[PDB]
């Protein structure tokens, strides 16, 4: 019987009693945090009931509780948001004033993250058999850490999770037996982390029954890493000796238990990697792979054709929906189509509310959301976030017993995204305005521009299309356009700049100069589909393949900066 059946029954119990669980969660939070400064400031006066909470407590954004956050981050240890000690800040990919948002968490929250993860394979065991008889090849990575002036860790939620006893000291689980040893995941050197993970995956290739990464982008980068380094990898496999470039002793102690001299495997890997076409290479190097486990909902959907290419059309699986401030839900139907993914929110994670979005107690509870209606996700967490707006838009597609299921629509205001980076229109506009100052000495200027997330390169990069207006009589040298590139990048927020400098999840920004009349063609094309002259601006971003092919066909010159933007871990202040 055991675990799977119990976990599946737990899902039944939680979703059949969703409203009661939601109530018990809110009651527990307000009872614990009854005396914290934030609740007392709003005069909640020790009350714990739903009606009081919804009538009294305001619906907030990050900027609303930043003074509380800063105070805690500066070392104020009084109960301001939470009665249990804030153990760390989980730095979100979402920003504020260019800097990562600091999400308070408490130690207890790891239990709830682990509960969520423990649901995944029992759910999957209903759709794909035999996964306990083999391994999963996942490429998992830690990121830069930082510390608040008061001494609290500030780091991404997965970096926090991987380094915790819940992952680093976890027991052997046959349904989640990874090819990557903990030492290779927890390696601070990102090159060594990637190389050793790729090697271990190759060494255990016949046992691999599934592959992936947290994000589509992450898995694509691992494939590209093999494209560049397979010769070194084949040499390691052939001789049974790990590359001396791997200097980390914990790494390589771990590899040494896995790596054995095997010219037969080396010949096999060489054979496949030598081939000019890498179409379907996943199903050749790892022939027992049943699916690809990566997020391809949200902006990550742009990577579907790339994964399909390398996998020869294996099923793409989206298992979960979660964030820094709170873990949310699970896909109860993982082998569905990527366009039909819905996430069932787990009612014991947090108190969930929903702000209706239309094309006086305003909020609607989890069980009262309406089929087909769009909402903004609003959360009340154990660490003291009260009715915080996530910025995620969701649509109800159905119900699991009493618990609703949501397709993910978007994170609000995201224009450009390659990996976890999110660039909005204001950021983009500001960035382009800082870069055009470089065209002033040449008495040139920008007439019009647009952008796209270029996925043809690994890692992806931002592309800007620039149509200039030249009034002077001196050509602009490549060095100045390269200055323009860098200037754009320097104006982007810290997550973008971290992706460029530290995580290598983003390639150099490219500016493509297009010939005169190019954006005229765009408009003409934009009217043949969708034809509103009155309401027409050249869009800040484009995404439709024929439009992009049109713009690329009219490129006169392109430029990247050889330089990287500034980046320093932690908040500016
Ligand atoms: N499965 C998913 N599909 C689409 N977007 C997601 C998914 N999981 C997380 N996200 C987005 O990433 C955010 C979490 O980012 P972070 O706070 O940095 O972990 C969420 O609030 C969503 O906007
Ligand atoms: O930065 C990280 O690695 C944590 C993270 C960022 N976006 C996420 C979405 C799903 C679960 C974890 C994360």
């Amino acid at each position: 019987d055991q675990k799977n059946k119990q976990k599946l029954q737990l899902i039944e119990e939680l979703t059949s009693n969703a409203d009661q669980v939601q109530r018990q969660v809110l009651e527990e939070i307000l009872t614990r945090n009854a005396d914290v400064e934030y609740l007392r400031r709003h005069d909640l006066n020790g009350r714990t009931d739903r009606e009081t909470f919804k009538n009294i407590m305001p619906v907030i954004t990050y900027e609303d509780i930043e003074p509380e956050i800063n105070r805690i981050a500066n070392g104020d240890k009084s109960p301001i948001l939470s009665s249990k000690p804030i153990s760390e800040f989980l730095t979100s990919s979402g920003t504020s004033g260019g800097e990562r948002k600091l999400m308070p968490t408490i130690e207890e929250e790891l239990d709830r993250r682990s509960l969520l993860y423990s649901l995944l394979m029992p759910v999957m065991s209903q759709f794909v058999p035999g996964l306990e008889n083999g391994k999963g090849m996942y490429f998992l990575f830690i990121k830069s850490e930082s510390k608040t002036p008061g001494g609290l860790p500030a780091r991404p939620v997965l970096t926090s999770y991987y380094k915790s006893s819940h992952f680093k000291e976890r027991p052997y689980d046959p349904y989640t037996n990874y090819t990557s040893p903990n030492e290779t995941i927890l390696c601070s050197d990102s090159y060594q982390s990637m190389y050793s993970q790729m090697l271990c995956g190759l060494c255990q290739h016949q046992e691999v029954l599934r592959v992936g990464a947290v994000f589509a982008s992450g898995f694509i980068r691992a494939i590209k890493f093999l494209e560049k380094h397979w010769i070194e990898l084949v040499r390691d496999i052939r001789t049974g000796t790990l590359s001396s470039l791997i200097t980390d002793p914990s790494v390589r102690e771990a590899v040494a238990k896995i790596l054995k001299p095997s010219p037969k495997l080396a010949d096999f890997v060489e054979f496949e990697c030598k081939k000019s076409s890498w179409q379907g290479i996943i199903t050749r190097l790892w022939p027992n792979t049943k699916y690809v486990d990566v997020i391809v909902t949200g902006t990550m959907s742009q990577y579907i054709p790339t994964l399909d290419y390398y996998s020869n059309g294996l099923p793409l699986v989206c298992t979960m929906y979660a964030s820094s401030e709170c873990y949310f839900g699970v896909n109860l139907r993982p082998l569905c189509k990527p366009s039909e993914v819905s996430y069932t929110l787990i009612p014991s994670m947090a108190y969930f509310e929903f702000l209706p979005v239309h094309r006086q107690q305003e909020l609607v509870d989890l069980v009262d959301v309406k089929l087909g209606q769009e909402y903004e996700l609003v959360v009340t967490t154990y660490a003291g976030l009260c009715r915080y707006r996530v910025g995620d838009l969701l649509r109800v597609t159905g119900f699991k017993n009493k618990a609703p299921q949501f397709s993910f629509i978007c994170r609000k205001n995201v224009v450009l995204s390659i990996d976890s980076d999110k660039t909005d229109e204001v950021e983009l506009q500001n960035a382009v305005k800082n870069a055009v100052t470089h065209l002033v000495p040449f008495d040139a200027s920008l007439s019009e521009y647009t952008s796209y997330a270029d996925t043809s390169s690994i890692p992806g990069h931002y592309v800007l299309f620039w149509e200039l207006c030249l009034d002077g009589n001196t050509p602009i040298p490549p060095s100045v356009f390269e200055d323009c590139c860098l200037a754009v990048e320097e104006s982007f927020n810290t997550v973008y700049r971290q992706g460029r400098v530290s995580d290598k999840s983003i390639g150099p920004l490219e500016i493509k100069i297009v010939e005169p009349g190019t954006f005229d063609k765009l408009m003409d094309y934009a009217i043949s589909l969708g034809a509103s002259i009155n309401q027409y601006k050249t869009p800040r971003c484009v995404k439709f393949a024929p439009i992009i092919e049109l713009l690329n066909s009219r490129v006169v010159d392109s430029y990247f900066s050889p330089k990287c933007p500034k980046w320093v871990p932690g908040h500016k202040q």
